[PDB]
């Protein structure tokens, strides 16, 4: 008995078709209530819009525009910039904002009212660092995208504070193949140890390149920053005999997950694929799966707190909203289990710092889970226990 | 216009409101989460921006109507891995306390890929006394070119 | 060495991309003369002889 709305921000160019997580986020809208246990007596609606890449004064109005009715609370856009402003003005409002991207939270930063349902590195980094410091190598490359793929990856860099991992950096210049003079020298300099990072985008124009660069080997050993691995096309590689390693957050081990993944590549590709790519067009990308959990997540908020309606919020005032400070530390506490796994913000700091990640390979019949980090227990490998007594 | 160190909302609106009055070229914000806002705003409305410090750089952001007399990092970072590599040094310790320090410095962090070189990295943390460990540790770790 | 039509050439040779046989190690030697005939560019950067 009972309506309610969230924000939405979004990118595109200059039209369709939408934002491929805001086409699979209306999804999440409207699973709610087909799972009728969820929120019952109150139907919820949303609003959305759609912004500039590489920009938030654009972005700032449509705050401001989902701000006019006010909305519950706005998940929000993919640039940093984009999603610093609306952090703020939410968190100067009141209002909640909600992120599935990861950005460099500067440390010097006041503000409460963002969440991040993005994994954060300081763990990644440090699975990534476990990982590496079991297959005991000596060293290795950390191939990144973008100055911010740093920043990213920092406990990584600070592996030789205390271990010996002499470890080499190298950047990524604009073009896949612009990778061709890098992969080069990696061959001439023997890098037997690859770590990337960039958007799976870069990896299979990355991999096709270490294909047509002959690495593709049992030497080279790469491993991935990102979870998405998976999406790539595995077919052109698993025979080469290389290894490859990296983690898994979409936890395809539930039926339910396997199913609503299903169920949404079932509706995923009402848009036309891409061939080339090397992504596996069908399997809903993990960048969606928070933008799904997280209505979940954040919805459930909902499914304790009667009280709420949205107001019209103007900009023009300073009136934060009525119930955040009582409605956003609701959502610190949602131990929402999704298709994400556990899922349960650092309440410190509002992060989800916690989480498992099952560390898939490449084995020549597929990408196989071979072993299961979470930030407490290390890592249990499957191969842990191949001998007992 | 005087407002609160790291916050953007709160810095957009003097954007916008000195222009209600119209001003020719905003000397802006001089950190990034502020100073990107209002270059958001500066060349997103045709007006010329003037910047000092560094901020947090993006590989693309379309605007243009900005710049800064601060000397960018590149030829700052170029120019220690001029002086180091002068230095004849080996085995040196970079040291921040700011994530946005690799950025900072990354023309240098690159360089042992090219350079025989080796260089830690260590970070203050939050509070200033907790370099007492750290310089512990590049006490322990005996680094002598930092 | 091989021996075969090209027609087996290309297709032996997509699998020794796929197998991971296109290094500087692997030396490959055709029987035939349309060798040429062949695609260069996937191999080329490979390093293989």
């Amino acid at each position: 008995t009972h309506v309610l709305r969230f924000g939405g921000i979004f990118e595109y160019v200059e039209s369709g078709p939408m934002g491929a997580e805001e086409l699979a986020f209306r999804f999440a809208v409207n699973t709610i209530n087909r799972n009728r246990t969820l929120l019952p007596n109150t139907t919820l609606t949303y609003d959305t819009q759609k912004i500039n890449l590489y920009d938030s004064f654009e972005a700032s109005k449509k705050a401001c525009d989902q701000l006019s009715l006010g909305v519950a609370a706005i998940f929000g856009p993919s640039h940093s910039s984009s999603a610093n402003a609306v952090q703020s003005i939410c968190n100067a409002l009141g209002v909640p904002h909600i992120q599935t991207r990861w950005k460099h939270q500067v440390s010097d930063n006041k503000d409460s009212f963002y969440v991040s349902l993005y994994p954060d590195f300081s763990s990644l980094s440090r699975a990534i660092l476990d990982l590496v410091q079991f297959f005991k190598w000596k060293t290795v490359t950390v191939v990144y995208d973008d100055s911010t793929g740093l920043i990213r990856l920092q406990e990584l860099i600070k592996a030789p504070s205390r271990y010996n991992l002499r470890l080499k950096i190298r950047q990524l210049p604009a073009d896949t193949k612009d990778a061709k003079p890098l992969l080069k020298e990696m061959k001439r300099g023997k890098e037997f140890h690859v770590i990337f990072d960039c958007s799976h985008e870069m990896a299979a124009g990355i991999l096709k390149q270490a294909l047509a660069m002959g690495m593709m080997t049992e030497y080279y050993h790469y491993i991935f920053t990102t979870l998405d691995l998976f999406a790539l096309d595995v077919e052109p590689y698993r025979y080469s005999g290389v290894n490859m390693t990296g983690f898994r957050i979409l936890n395809t081990e539930n039926t339910q997950v396997s199913s609503i993944i299903e169920k949404w590549s079932m509706e995923r590709l009402q848009a036309p694929p891409k061939p080339d790519s090397g992504l596996l067009d069908g399997f809903m990308t993990t960048d969606a799966a928070l933008m799904y959990d997280a209505v979940h997540v954040v919805s459930v908020a909902v499914q304790q707190f009667p009280q709420m309606t949205v107001s019209s919020l103007q900009c023009n005032r300073h009136k934060p909203w009525r119930f955040g400070t009582r409605f956003m530390s609701l959502i610190k506490e949602a131990h929402w289990e999704g298709l994400t796994g556990r899922i349960t913000f650092n309440k410190t700091n509002g992060l989800r710092t916690d989480f498992d990640l099952d560390v898939i390979s490449l084995k020549e019949e597929g990408l196989e889970k071979i072993g299961t980090w979470d930030p407490a227990s290390g890592l249990n490998m499957t191969e842990s226990q191949k001998g007992k007594p």
